[PDB]
């Protein structure tokens, strides 16, 4: 649907504070696919096709990237750094470099791009 992100939500997951559960969830919500308690399914209906189209299951960032690629479609040069260019983010230190934090950064760049696509 046509959710807004804060600076606040991005940072939360650059710190610590969502988890490999929460911040998938908070992609799935944006783009629409929003779990339909009643239906026991994800619903398409308040996604764009171009998403829902070939995704019968939500996109683990986590494990996988198939919609790493997709991701990449909405989120054009000029908006590569939207991590420093609204927050300062940049990437992490060594000591931090983990698997796991790591393929959080991917899905949060994304999520800039769609909040400032927004007021185009």
């Amino acid at each position: 649907m046509g959710i807004t992100i804060t600076d606040e939500l991005l940072w939360a997951i650059l710190k610590d504070e969502l988890s490999d559960a929460e911040a998938n969830a908070l992609v799935w919500q944006a783009l629409g696919y929003v779990w339909d308690e009643a239906q026991s399914c994800w619903k398409t209906d308040l996604v764009a096709p171009e998403w829902r189209q070939d995704y019968p299951e939500p996109p683990d960032f986590i494990a996988s990237r198939p919609a790493t690629v997709k991701l990449t479609r909405s989120i054009p040069a000029p908006y590569k750094q939207l991590l420093k260019e609204e927050l300062g983010f940049a990437g992490y230190s060594i000591n931090e470099l983990v698997p796991r934090k790591t393929r959080r950064a991917t899905m949060t760049n994304w999520l800039l791009a769609y909040r400032r696509s927004q007021q185009d």
